[PDB]
């Protein structure tokens, strides 16, 4: 049970992360904005938001639903295995980036169409699911409806 989550900022910008070099998954890698597991009782929207704030520092618009029926396994660089539900959602941020470094090593705000040629061309450099929701039709849609300029 997961949740991913793709960050634009008002001018319509990609924020891509880095993984910190501490992580036991994927530790290292380029990744879409963030994600990660709700709590208990949670709703997966309230899990964005929460860790959003956590991860980031920052503040978002309502977390749009993109891509609810994402689900995947995937193997990482060391064999750690994982399996996830991971209901996909895109959101603007509202507030500047506060970085936690323990969740993230980098950043870039970005051109979407740029992040996508990359994806296309190698997507060995990218974590797997970011890849995986990226290339699913209905999800990249959404993800270009977010590059609008928003004032
Ligand atoms: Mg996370």
């Amino acid at each position: 049970l997961a949740f991913s989550s793709w960050l634009f900022n008002a001018k319509g910008q990609l924020l891509v992360t880095r993984r910190a070099l501490s992580k036991k998954a994927w530790p290292g890698v380029w990744t879409n904005s963030v994600c990660g597991h709700p709590q208990l009782g949670e709703s997966n929207e309230d899990a964005v938001i929460r860790r959003c704030r956590y991860e980031l520092g920052v503040e978002i618009t309502p977390p749009e639903s993109i891509y609810p029926d994402f689900r995947a396994r995937a193997t990482d660089p060391s064999g750690i295995v994982e399996n996830e539900v991971c209901p996909v959602f895109a959101a603007r941020t509202t507030s500047a980036l506060q970085i936690n470094d323990d969740e993230v090593m980098d950043y870039q705000w970005c051109d979407l169409a740029d992040v996508l040629h990359g994806i296309d061309a190698t997507p060995w450099a990218f974590s797997p699911w970011m890849v995986m929701q990226a290339t699913n039709r209905e999800a990249r849609k959404r993800l270009s409806a977010f590059t609008q300029l928003k004032l």
